[PDB]
């Protein structure tokens, strides 16, 4: 009758370069955390919103993208683990997806980072809604 399974592709990266000089508040990096479709995909059909944790070393660290581009762009001196939720406009579970991201840093002397991990979510016999809704963002029915 009605069993299905939609596949839909998240992009999450980061890139990371050493300052030509340090902030005055002794930033040596500027870094880009980012949540993405592949090329001629739009996740907004489905993404609510993307939550980037950042650490408790910045300040107000829940920084929330409603819409695309989902990315956070900072100066820093360290690399952290970032939990990243990707919010669903799902309304039965699973309602998000959370990441645990490693945003690292170049150590001095060492090429700019540019990284690139490439998810595959796998939603089971989704609500015609939110099917519909993962069809419109580039979506593949499986069988
Ligand atoms: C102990 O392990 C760790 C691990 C990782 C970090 C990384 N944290 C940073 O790189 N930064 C956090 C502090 N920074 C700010 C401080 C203050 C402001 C205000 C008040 O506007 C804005 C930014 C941004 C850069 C730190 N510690």
């Amino acid at each position: 009758d009605n069993q299905c399974t939609v596949q839909v592709r998240l992009e999450l990266g980061h890139r990371a370069q050493l300052r030509k000089k340090p902030t005055t508040e002794g930033f040596t990096h500027d870094w880009m955390v980012f949540v993405r479709g592949p090329e001629q995909c739009d996740i907004q059909h489905f993404v609510e919103k993307v939550v980037f944790w950042l650490h408790d070393s910045f300040p107000k660290p829940r920084r929330v993208c409603k819409e695309p581009p989902y990315k956070v762009e900072e100066s820093g001196y360290a690399g952290f683990i970032m939990p990243i939720e990707v919010h669903f406009k799902n309304k039965e579970e699973p309602r998000k997806v959370c990441f645990t991201y490693d945003l690292f840093l170049n150590l001095e002397g060492n090429p700019p980072v540019n990284h690139l991990r490439c998810e595959k979510l796998t939603f089971n016999n989704p609500t015609t809604e939110f099917r519909y809704k993962l069809l419109r963002a580039g979506g593949v029915m499986v069988m």
